[PDB]
């Protein structure tokens, strides 16, 4: 197994585990704005995503690009 | 197995797991907004997209680009 | 197994599991706005994108792309 | 198994899985807006599409393209 | 005089001068190519414009805009 | 006389001048490309702009733009 | 006189002069490609302008934009 690279997240997961009977409860969220608010430039004044998945077993991507963005590709063979 | 490359996220899943009778309650969302707002640039104001979904077991990507994009590939064989 | 390039997220998934008999409970969502909003550029004042999907099992792409998008491929064989 | 390129997302699926019992419930979204509302340039007001699927066992896109879009693709063999 | 702005040229010219009898000779321009040439993405070849002007005392723009451009302009009063 | 912003050239020009009988000599320009020439992504090759004016007592732009140029203009009055 | 800002040039000028028979020679530019050659990028492989211009007494721009170029104003009063 080899990895190399700049700035990498390479977990090389191995794991084999029995779990039973789990009560768990997280609690809510609110956000509460009052009065006048002015946001400017790459401010956000409140940007609030709410994302409620239950059982993430595979992949998620919530992606918020905001801005500009650029993206060379340059392969030689 | 090999990886290289500039910023990668490469994990490698290897779980082997027996799971049973769990109880997992998240609970909620609420955004609230009084008074007047005035969003200017690449600010936001208030953004909030709700996204409620259960069971990922696959591949999901929620991707909000806003702004401006461009991408070059270029290949040399 | 080979990966390379600039920004990839390769997950190479293998798992092998038993799961049974889970109670799940997520909650709602509420957003609210009271008052005058003025919204300018690249903002959004209250974007809000209510997406419910059960069960993801595939893919999915939910892909706001707002804004100024161009794209080139080259490919000399 | 290969992969190389610029941004990609190349999730290579091994599973295998007995999913019994499961009872999951998600909850409901309310978006509100009350009073003077404006909005300007890629601004969006209440962006609010309601995407209700139950079983994603394939490939959805959602996706919204605002804005301009080229697109060049060049190739020489 | 007032000038304020993010990239401007703001030129406040006072000039009153007394220019004679004045010899100037500029010389001539060759560009030339040899050989099998292949020009890929946003490449050039050989972009060779010739201008020739006598006595600009106004304005001139040679303006080569090559690729994608959006352009909004958004105005609240 | 006022001045601010970002990145300005603000010459405030006041010149008072007797100028007599010069002679000046400039000289030639000549580019050669002999052999075979691949030109890739943002790339030029050769570029060879030949512009050649006389008495610039004015303004003049030779503006090359090559790519994706977005503009966006947002006043609040 | 009043100057501020990022990065700027604000040159003030006051030049009052008396300029007499100047002979000035310049001499002559030859740029010679013999041999194979690959550019890649934001790469130019010979990028070469021949401007000869005579007298500049106002104001010249030759300006080569060459890639992504977004430009956002954004102004409240």
């Amino acid at each position: 197994m080899s990895a190399e690279g700049y700035q990498y997240r390479a977990l090389y997961d191995y794991k084999k585990e029995r779990e039973e009977d789990i009560d768990l409860h997280l609690g809510d969220i609110l956000t509460v704005n009052k009065g006048s608010l002015v946001a400017l430039g790459f401010s956000d004044g409140q940007e609030a995503k709410p994302e409620e998945i239950g059982w993430l077993n595979g992949y998620n991507e919530t992606t918020g690009e905001r801005g500009d963005f650029p993206g060379t590709y340059v392969e030689y063979i």
